[PDB]
This record gives structure tokens, sequence and C-alpha cells, in this order.
């Protein structure tokens, strides 16, 4: 499976049946629709102690991974009960800067999508935990094409490095603290993993506020290649699933 027109989103549903599901994603955020809910808690993000280790080009995106052995980097409170550590983050961007991210709002696409994954510890490792309804818990932040983000240009300058399929650098010391927006305002819902298996395990918070990045910067994630250094070049590029229906689920804000 992939992005492209032979193996895209749409030929999934046949070798990962769950693509049809009840509680897929991404999903198109109605404004006016989304319930506030007051027993929302705040979000607490504590990535001070944050281990990265590495970044690989896995043929569909480039992730940058954690050390997850400790509670070190952690998400809680919000609509989460329990812990949950960051193993990894990645994104998703499109071949134009009107396109990319996975949700929109009010049917508006942003240039790319950031998606922070962190695991319910109660239940050991990211293995069994992507089996759980309440496993996962991805928090997505929008980014749009104006002003440079100074903290993401240490990411961008490696990208020279993992252009092909399989590529891995040492990535130490890198805080993602420096990727969050301002506000924490978010919306939740359950919902599923954006890539095959496309597991029905993450409680979805997607930040209202969505951080800026230079054209120039964008850019770069467009040079990286899905194939391998040997196969012929197939740039990066749209590798985002579209909007799936909601189907019997509700969207919760914790601002108004
Ligand atoms: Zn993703």
């Amino acid at each position: 499976w992939g992005h492209g027109k032979h193996n895209g989103p749409e030929h999934w549903h046949k070798d990962f049946p769950i693509a049809k599901g009840e509680r897929q994603s991404p999903v198109d955020i109605d404004t006016h629709t989304a319930k506030y809910d007051p027993s929302l808690k705040p979000l607490s993000v504590s990535y001070d102690q944050a281990t990265s280790l590495r970044i690989l080009n896995n043929g569909h995106a480039f992730n940058v991974e954690f050390d997850d052995s400790q509670d070190k980097a952690v998400l809680k409170g919000g609509p989460l009960d329990g812990t949950y550590r960051l193993i990894q983050f990645h994104f998703h961007w499109g071949s134009l800067d009107g396109q990319g991210s996975e949700h929109t709002v009010d049917k508006k696409k942003y240039a790319a999508e950031l998606h922070l994954v962190h695991w319910n510890t109660k239940y050991g490792d990211f293995g069994k935990a992507v089996q759980q309804p309440d496993g996962l818990a991805v928090l997505g932040i929008f980014l749009k094409v104006g002003s440079a983000k100074p903290g993401l240009q240490k990411v961008v300058d490696v990208l020279d490095s993992i252009k092909t399929k399989g590529k891995s650098a040492d990535f130490t010391n890198f805080d993602p603290r420096g990727l969050l927006p301002e506000s924490l305002d978010y919306w939740t819902y359950p919902g599923s993993l954006t890539t095959p298996p496309l597991l029905e395990c993450v409680t979805w918070i997607v930040l209202k506020e969505p951080i800026s990045v230079s054209s120039e910067q964008v850019l770069k994630f467009r040079k990286l290649n899905f194939n391998g250094e040997g196969e012929p070049e197939e740039l990066m590029v749209d590798n985002w699933r579209p909007a799936q229906p909601l189907k019997n689920r509700q969207i919760k804000a914790s601002f108004k």
C-alpha cells in the first residue's frame, strides 16, 4: 500500500477491511457542531526530559523516534485517563500549499499536519497498546505557510541524509516543545491511525491553533522520496488520507 494512484487510500479496504470501520480517521471538524464539554481537563504536556533518538524515512513519511522506555516525555489530562508516552512524531504534507493536512476544519485544508504519537502506559508497550480502544493518544497540529518556524529547522536540515526509503540518521537532543503552538485549546474524538493497519485505538487531540512554517521549510519536505536508494525517483508528497464519515461519533471542544 501507499498513497499513489494504484495503491492509495481508495485501495486500502482490500488488504485492511477496517478501512470502512466505525471510527476511522481523519475526519472533517465542524466548528459549529462540535460541542463544548466543560468537563475536559486542560492538556498536560511534559516534554522537558524528552530524549529524541533517530529520524528515518520509512517510505511513507519520516519519523523522529524517542526513547519511550520511561516516563520522560508524556501527555496526560484532557480527555485522557492515565499516562501516555511519546514514541514518535511525523508529518503529512501535500504537493501544494492548499492541501496536505489529514484533518480539515470546516472543510479547510492546511499545508500539512503534525502527529505526535503516544501510547497508554498501562499496556506495557506500543504493540499491545494499538490493540486497545484507548491505547494511543495522537496530538495533531496543523501547519500553515507563512513565517518560518525556528524550532523546526533542525529537522529540515537533516532531511538530505534520509532522502530515500530505509535511510535513518542519528537525531539526538531535539526538543519537541519547539513545535507546539501558543495555545492548547483542542477538539477531541475517538478515531484510528491514518495509515494501515489503520487500527481504531486512538483518542485524537487536534489543536485549534496551527503553527506557521516558511515556504522554504515545507519545500524541503517535498524533496524526499517514497522509493529506496535503488528505484526510480518518486517524490514524497500528498501522503495524507481523505476525511472519513463521522458516523456515530461526536467531536468535543475544550473551548467555546
Ligand atoms: Zn500521521
